RNA sequence: UUUAUUU
């Protein structure tokens, strides 16, 4: 629908940017916000970011390509967005 | 703050409770946890304790350290970099 | 075997 769909990225590094979202996700179709969360007193990624997708299976698509993605030394963790 | 405390040979069913049970007793404890498998959530053998006062984390760790937790031999220490 | 897990 209209907000799209939340995808939530777990085990960035540290010094993981917007951009390295972008280029992740962007291939898959299309990307309407990123956002890495960043430590308050660091200024350093906390390790994880959110990506908006228009498209369900495009999501899905980014989803089942990028959750086990080796990105640096690290296995990234990517699934829809849960609440909290 | 407070000094960490970090605690190896955690069985797979610890919890919190178990940590505020033997630290308790030594002094001022601010925070407990049991690190779990983020999937399995199950101990994956390790957790902290922080407590508040130099010397009584230490007599924790000199008092605790080889205790034994059901089959399990502890290992217990001043936090790590 | 030394805690970033959902703005």
């Amino acid at each position: 629908g209209a907000m799209g769909w939340c995808i939530f990225i777990y085990n960035l590094g540290q010094d993981a940017d917007e951009g390295i979202l972008w280029q992740m996700f962007g291939p898959f179709g299309a990307v309407t916000n990123v956002k890495v969360i960043r430590d308050f007193n660091t200024n350093k990624c906390k390790g994880f970011g959110f990506v908006t997708m228009t498209n369900y299976e495009e999501a899905a698509m980014a989803i089942a390509s990028l959750n086990g993605y080796r990105l640096g030394d690290k296995i990234l963790q990517v699934s829809f967005k849960t609440n909290k």
